Parts: C-alpha cells; structure tokens; sequence
C-alpha cells in the first residue's frame, strides 16, 4: 500500500574443470604400413591395436550402461550367445550391456591371444582362412563401438572426454578408407550421425 521493499539476488552455475589430454603425435604413420611391412601383418597389427583402442575407452563408459534397455540379449546355459554358427541365435534372455560385452570382447580379445589367426608359425591359410576370421572381427570392434553412441551417448560425456570417441571413430573410418575395405551397411549409420553432431573446426 505504501513504500515497500523487496529483492532477491541469486545466481549459480559453477561448472567443474579438471580434464586431462593426450598427446597422440604421428598417428599417420599407424593408419599405413609401417616403412615396409607385409599386408597380412598390417591388418593383424592394427586389429588388436584398434580393438584395443575402441575396447580401452569403452571399459570407461561400459559401466554407465544399465536397466534392461539393450534391446533384450541371449545368455545362459537354457539359452546363449554362439559365435562361429549361425544356427537360430536370436532369443530374449537376461544379459545386460556389461554382459553381452563380455561375450563380444571375449571372441575378440581370443583370437588376439589365440595363435591361429595371427603371424607365428607355417599352417593356417591367411589369404582364405585369416580373411574369413579378420572380417568377423572388424565388423565387431565396429558394432560394439557404436554402442557407446546408441546405447550410452550421454555417458560419453559424463566421462569429461567426449571428442576421443568422435576422435577414435576418424581412424576407425579414414583406415578402412585409405585402404578402401570399406563394406557392408554398416556404413550407412555413419552419415546421419555425422550430419547431426556437424562440423567444428573453429
């Protein structure tokens, strides 16, 4: 009715700040052979070290992945996953992220420890048998890759470093170009995503 008084100031938003970065220097020389080694042994050589590379920085985001929301995995003795055969293997059963990685890093992380596959000593063909086996496992590094961006995008970021996956995904596109071994509709999920995160260079 008279002279009133009132106010209120008030304003947060304190962001934390405290990231670490790497220095990767020379990666060019890592996407083409190395001076002058052989193609079988490239191919080798970089499987285990992409894999190595997409599967490191998922063991960091894995553990963001939960609830039931993996679009339903087979695991378990009544009912599994089997790699190798392609024999019926589409069931829903209880198997979480955390789970149905393991069983995708596993095969994976096998043939990298399992001397057959890999440049040791004279039996397996690796113009025939190699190629068959090498495929398999490409395709997988890829796939489960892409499950940081589906199943778990947000968690990429709340793991401070965001751009190591976008960064990662560069050499996992720009090797297979460079060498044009390129295939399959896996590419097609590729352009879209690209299109819409954009372009940012400064």
């Amino acid at each position: 009715m008279g002279s009133s008084h009132h106010h209120h100031h008030h304003s947060s938003g304190l962001v934390p700040r405290g990231s670490a970065t790497l220095g990767s220097g020379n990666l060019r020389q890592a996407v083409m052979l190395p001076e002058g080694e052989d193609l079988n042994e490239w191919i080798a050589v970089n499987t285990v070290d992409f894999f190595n590379q997409i599967n490191m920085l998922y063991g960091t985001i894995t553990e963001f992945c939960t609830e039931s929301t993996c679009s339903v995995m087979s695991a378990g003795p009544r009912y599994e996953y089997h790699w190798a055969d392609g024999t019926n293997i589409k069931k829903p059963i209880k198997c979480s992220a955390p789970k149905y990685i393991d069983y995708l890093m596993t095969w994976v992380q096998d043939q990298l420890d399992d001397e057959t596959l890999f440049p040791s000593k004279i039996g397996v063909p690796f113009p025939k048998n190699f190629m068959s086996v090498a495929k398999t496992i490409l395709k997988r590094l890829f796939r489960v890759y892409a499950h940081i961006y589906h199943q778990h995008f947000d968690a990429v970021m709340q793991l401070q470093e965001e751009a190591h996956l976008n960064t990662s995904f560069k050499h996992f596109i720009f090797f297979v170009q460079e060498f044009n071994l390129i295939d399959r509709r896996e590419l097609a999920p590729l352009q879209e995503l690209i299109e819409k995160l954009g372009s940012k260079d400064r």
